[PDB]
């Protein structure tokens, strides 16, 4: 599955988004004069740059420091450190030679090396994006540079350029091959007070800015006065060109040249019988998202030479007429399309609010950890656990807590090739969080489903029961289709009824956020209450 | 109204839903060869098995207990019992004949009857889905055995054997009735050691495994290499067909057969004139899903013989340009439809953490209890209370806090055909909450509006003030088109503004979730604190 | 921006709306008989009445109370007052001639003055809607009446008779202009108790019931038997009449006859080569949300005489069968959106209660105070705050809590013409909350992004970094379609996990609504543990 035993939370900030406020959908107005043509769309280029980092530290009990240029190069080739911080000793001992051992770090790739005083060594990812303004490390740390910053290049660089400073010739030792002698490189270190960070520089490389997305056989073209609507027939998708003229191709983007002429040409070819070229040279339109249009206007032959009134009038008439018929419903089809993209982005945007990371994984269709870092959202890949450690515990009831059970089953699981054993309980997916915290009051009689990827536990009275497939319960589909919309079954609690009837006060479980809002200003009040007789038992 | 007068809350468990992940749209890919034809869909048949149950217990002051077999019968004769629990009696007496006295059951065919120590028996329906798999009672008692089984049939049943046995001949007394003598039946019964459950065994009833769902008049099939995707022009509904070669239909579904040459002859009987058959018998198809599609192809009478280029080809290329054109956009309309369905369905699955009873009731149109039970939902009636008896309060302040305001009005109403009055809040849509917890700071002036169905309520400084239609307030498309588009009023809470220039600390009524959410870390913190100082005024 | 720094969450009571329940989507069932016709939608039209009215009230400490006609003659003559409260006098002096000063109103046009006992005057607007039913004050405060009762009049009036009274040739003095002696108007008193209300009787005006909303210039109506379903090519809108005759118009709406005629004309005659009319005279239509549709059906010219098949009646067949097939496909159009409002506005309704005034915020595209007042949301103008003093503090940790930081960053802002300075912290889009109590434990590093308009503010450890424009980060759409797509980076928050691995118990920081959810039943647990542990310090 792609749902695999994850632990979501531990991820810090990654790949960054916003929601687009002020999504902005045209209106057509004077629908005549539509022309066809085939339209090339071109999207700003990302690279993910991934590199391989070496992140070193000294922690001191929690104070960190980073590491000189002397004792990087102790780590770099021995692994070996100096036991001080720059000053107290571990154990208050005295500064000596102080061994690094290996530790397992939990993601793909990633290294730790751990020996008051501890010297500390990452090995671990960072990734770029193509403007190469900042990376973002495993750790979550961002560098306010370029990587491929060479120092005299005067690439974008903001951090302290003192701080910053490249040894030809660097010689790096790896861990289990201490003899080997690997070939040297040429590397960069940099000073960040909390911690060193050094990495391999790599010449720069090249790219072409615009990367092709979409080819769209057939488009309609609406002259809006101030602006070219362009309605796709492929999809629904709408694109607003700023310009009435196109504007002659920069430069820099004319390594497309080569891809239209070859797109247009070999397009173009299937459709000779039925259209003749409107102009010789392609025109180019900018959007104001900064999409790169390709524009070749198409004419369509008419129907007595495609290779009282007479019949040829009627044909063309008809054909005529439908065809603008057709044309003004892609158009409205359009329209509708982008006002439904409009309200989804407020929709996501609020659902966000109730769970990112479910939200994200169904937009990606894969487990993705989300994190809301105020008005953006990290999008991050989830901590895997090696799936044959993990084991449901056959028992929910809390150990002793006669009146408190767990509302999700515990979890025992390992991280991979990390010998620990952790605990945990299961959230939605296969999602393990690092929490006990999920309790509820013991119900007299309890079923409870819960869903682990192909499989579903049953609990009866805390107690698992049986496994189940997914096929043993109906999709909501299936269920409003089938004896769903039969007569529901009547439910009579007759122990709350009777509890309500004799103890009109008492506390019950909450099982939805709007229960949380209706409980929460007697709730405050309580909490007001416990504040004020609390102060007058102090002040008694 | 379809929304009455109601108490949800003590739905425990119904019928079981699950949302469904990984819903996949096709890709259309090479969209030519096109054909038309009839599809029937057939579902798979779910029949709501509702049988009556007799459910009999001891409960213990609270330990619950079976009851056996001689005591059962004496139950169901003369509603006698014996005042034990095997020991002590009520009151600490003596074992001796005790009779028990009718008691009102909520729903409709619900009748309970009860004499420390206390026999109970509760007539009650109970329901099984067309597996036969398990049926639930309106306990919400789950039994894993199917209701039909015989006991030698040798039927799903996963219960203990040795619990399980049926009587022949079996009579039993209705409690109104004692001297008619009713006819016997066949009695199973069931020892589950907290209950005894008994029900009539009905010899199992037969029907045929697919039940039709949908005639689509004119389909479009697109022949994607590894499966068939159908377009249906009625709705937007698209079907993916995982097999190329239609399989010859398996021997099960044989009742279908006559269904379909009596649905394929009357539709094609009105088609003749525009279609001929493609092919002599009909072809059946099975979806991963497991509908069953039963697709006649039909191929296009050319205009000619509908019962420098020439007009009849100028018309027919026409004609099967803007045919193609049309299915075409289908198929997007199609491809459109489904991806939508995917996020609908998480928009639900995110919906229903903010209230799933508000979520289904509004998507079946009729008020149903929900109930979240872990990764799957119960869908149940809610309790009906008789509509004559619900009064609100005119007077919405708390009895005896001056501090305090209830935010919902006060209701008070009796069950049905029950003496007992009892008092709680409105909720939405004439939903009536157990509870009198939803209370708020009082405001030095507010106003609230509920609606009670037909009617809204406007209650002035928690004081009922006038009941206005429902048309007195205007809907949200209505609001959008009218004055809400114009200049709306500037409000100033001046109070509010006063109170926090001279006390930024002070507490305030939160209003919406994301307020909950605001407060929450401070509001944590603040226990913390609680906790603390408590622990300090204990240790002093 | 259209969302500048505001303050909403002082709007107390403005324009309210309801979500509608039981949206009817027809089946158009019987399909064909089609028939094509200009279709005018008319809407109830909507006036809002805004009025300046001046409010005067006695304040005393709070018990408030209206003001007699020989005081607040001398409040709108002289802006003098009499210090008492009719006893006890300010500073318990004697009853003497006390002077108003000035003070600022937050709205544009409001104006306040205030001199125990504080006399207090508040010049503001009061909106109504074209019915005149009632008025909303900016404080919030709803009066039964129409503004424009005359008293004599018997128009809608349902205060006390003997609280309202008018005057004429009353004066009225300018605080400025004391010596202008401004004409002289007729003038409406009410005496609510709490507060009088002044406001001018303008004569009602005259206005016609139904505003022009739409023309479609081509529909498909359709009868189905009961009802004529009407869809509109133009959007996808559906109109569903519950009479099969059309109506004769009411000779209310006259005022339409001369609209129509025009449209009707101007629009037929830009169609006369394709259609003629069907009927002499438009027949009119009223739906059951009461919109008058004004209908010109229309015949098609056959494609002869528009201005072994023979030919002609090819082309004729062919066209006919496209044209159903489209108006098919458009009916299924008009049902899905029909469909899809249903389902939009029960998400709306969800939505509502995770933030109404985002909803209705992103719904309107400007800035909006939205208030839940029960079941109905009322909708208003935020308060404005002058931009030049809105100042973000660079620092976001709470002084004197080095266990404790601000989750929002603090502003300092004022109010328009207050020279007074108000801190608070910034919300979402340029909103300002009274409120300081968005606390979080403070991270050992922390990373947040807020945005404030066309700007984004990045602070590292709780301290200002830098501000990067809104390019800076991708929207959702450019972020799924570049690198989002790519290998997401991994990340271990290490000190987390150490954390865990060491004290299992340990609290944390929620990030979002279903964190809330989760921990929500064991606090509860923990609060009424913290009750029991008091009730015992206290008993012992
Ligand atoms: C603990 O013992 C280590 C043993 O390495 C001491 O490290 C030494 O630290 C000094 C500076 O305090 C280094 O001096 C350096 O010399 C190089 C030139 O070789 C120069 O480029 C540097 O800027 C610096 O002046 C020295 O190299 C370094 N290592 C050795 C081999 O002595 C450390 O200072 C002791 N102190 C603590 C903090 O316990
Ligand atoms: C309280 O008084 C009742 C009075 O009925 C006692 O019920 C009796 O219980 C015994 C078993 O303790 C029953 O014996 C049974 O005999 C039948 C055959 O007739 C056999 O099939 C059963 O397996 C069982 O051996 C007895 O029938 C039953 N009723 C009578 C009429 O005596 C009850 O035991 C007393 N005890 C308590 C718990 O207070
Ligand atoms: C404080 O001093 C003011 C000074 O104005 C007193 O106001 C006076 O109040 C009396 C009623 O208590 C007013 O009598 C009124 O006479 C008019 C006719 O001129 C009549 O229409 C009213 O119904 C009422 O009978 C009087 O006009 C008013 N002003 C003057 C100039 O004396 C006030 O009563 C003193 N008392 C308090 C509460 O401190």
């Amino acid at each position: 599955t792609s749902f695999p035993f994850r632990v979501c939370e531990l991820s810090s900030h990654g790949d960054l988004f916003r929601f687009s406020s002020d999504i902005q959908c045209p209106s057509f107005g004077t629908r005549e004069n539509h022309t066809e043509g085939l339209l090339m769309v071109f999207k700003d280029n990302c690279i993910p740059y991934s590199f391989k980092v070496r992140s070193y530290t000294k922690i001191v009990t929690e104070e960190k420091f980073s590491v000189e240029s002397y004792e990087t190069d102790q780590m770099d080739t021995i692994y070996q450190c100096y036991n001080a911080v720059k000053v107290y000793v571990d154990r208050d001992g005295v500064n000596i030679t102080v061994n690094l051992k290996p530790t397992g770090g939990l993601c793909n790739g990633v290294r730790r090396y751990a020996s008051t005083v501890n010297c500390l060594i990452t090995d671990m990812m960072a990734k770029s994006n193509s403007p190469f303004e900042f990376f973002v490390t495993t750790t979550g740390q961002t560098v306010e540079m370029s990587p491929f910053y060479d120092g005299k290049n005067t690439e974008t660089f903001h951090e302290r350029a003192d701080s910053f400073h490249v040894r030809t010739n660097y010689k790096i030792v790896d861990y289990d091959n201490r003899g080997t002698n690997p070939q040297g490189e040429r590397r960069a270190f940099l000073d960040k007070g909390t911690y060193t960070l050094s990495w391999k520089l790599e010449n720069r490389t090249a790219y072409c800015p615009l990367q092709h997305w979409q080819t769209f056989d057939s488009t309609i073209a609406t002259e809006t006065g101030k602006s070219i609507i362009f309605v796709t027939q492929e999809g629904t998708s709408l694109f607003v060109t700023n310009t009435t003229v196109g504007i002659e191709l920069p430069d820099a983007f004319k390594c497309i040249e080569e891809q239209v002429n070859k797109t247009m040409h070999e397009k173009y070819e299937a459709v000779q019988d039925r259209y003749t070229k409107g102009q010789e040279a392609i025109t180019y339109f900018i959007t104001s998202g900064g999409l790169l249009l390709a524009w070749l206007p198409l004419t369509p032959r008419s129907l007595a030479t495609v290779k009282n009134n007479p019949a040829t009038v009627q044909i063309q008439f008809a054909y005529d007429s439908l065809r603008r018929q057709i044309n003004r419903m892609l158009g409205d089809l359009a329209r509708a399309w982008c006002l439904e993209q409009k309200r989804q982005n407020m929709v996501l945007r609020e659902l966000t609010k109730i769970n990112p990371t479910t939200v994200m994984s169904s937009i990606y269709g894969k487990a993705v950890a989300a994190k809301r870092l105020g008005d953006v959202i990290s999008v991050s890949q989830c901590v895997p656990v090696n799936q044959a450690t993990v084991t449901l515990r056959k028992s929910m009831r809390v150990p002793g807590s006669e009146t408190m059970c767990y509302s999700r089953p515990l979890v025992s699981f390992s991280f991979i090739n990390d010998t620990k054993t952790y605990e945990g309980q299961l959230g939605t997916d296969n999602e393990i969080f690092l929490t006990k915290k999920m309790t509820e009051v013991c119900q007299a009689t309890s079923q409870y489903y819960f869903q682990s990827g192909n499989e579903i536990h049953v609990y009866n009275d805390y107690h698992h029961f049986k496994t189940i497939e997914l096929d043993g319960i109906a999709t909501l589909q299936t269920f409003i289709s089938g004896c769903g919309n039969t007569s529901l079954i009547c439910n009579i609690d007759f122990a709350s009824l009777e509890l309500y009837s004799r103890d009109e006060q008492r506390a019950s479980n909450v099982f939805d956020l709007e229960g949380i809002f209706r409980e929460y200003n007697f709730q405050a009040q309580n909490i007001a209450g416990l504040r004020k007789d609390l102060d007058n038992a102090v002040s008694n």
